[PDB]
């Protein structure tokens, strides 16, 4: 069902180094989304290249891959109604300087290349990304819907 949609979010090495992990997780918890997967890791080049495959024909791909593998990342899966599009709205837009106050990039970022966090752009991409970053055994099996959040 609709309330069981999931998205993949990565706090990138800049977000981790700046001590923004808890702030970010708290925003998603307060919204009512449920954490169904979480880990810190240093991504491998193989994983990073697959993660960023949509950009592989562009010159900036190499820099995205080098950066995401340059230090720890906090990988997360959140679940809830419309979580893919909502999590993106909560992040802001590609340019942090154009991101509205209240959004994560709007409150915390200034540079496209140090954009703190990325989220899946679609349900199809989210399913692909979740399977890339997490083994099925690392994900919660089932979330009972909170009646205070869902009718």
């Amino acid at each position: 069902k609709v309330n069981k949609e999931r998205t993949f979010l990565a706090v990138k090495p800049d977000g981790v180094a700046r001590g923004l992990v808890g702030e970010i997780i708290a925003r998603y918890e307060k919204k009512g989304f449920v954490l169904v997967g979480l880990k810190q890791l240093v991504p491998t080049k193989d994983l990073a290249e697959s993660h960023y495959a949509e950009h592989k024909e562009r010159p900036f791909f190499g820099g995205l891959v080098s950066f995401i593998t340059s230090g720890p990342v906090v990988a997360m899966v959140f679940e809830g109604k419309g979580v893919v599009a909502s999590a993106r709205l909560m992040i802001g837009v590609t340019n942090p300087l154009a991101s509205a106050p209240g959004s994560i990039r709007g409150d915390f970022g200034v540079d496209v290349g140090r954009n703190i966090i990325g989220g899946s752009d679609s349900v199809e991409s989210a399913n692909r990304e979740i399977a890339l970053w997490f083994k099925p055994e690392e994900l919660l099996t089932e979330v009972k819907p909170n009646p205070n959040l869902y009718e």
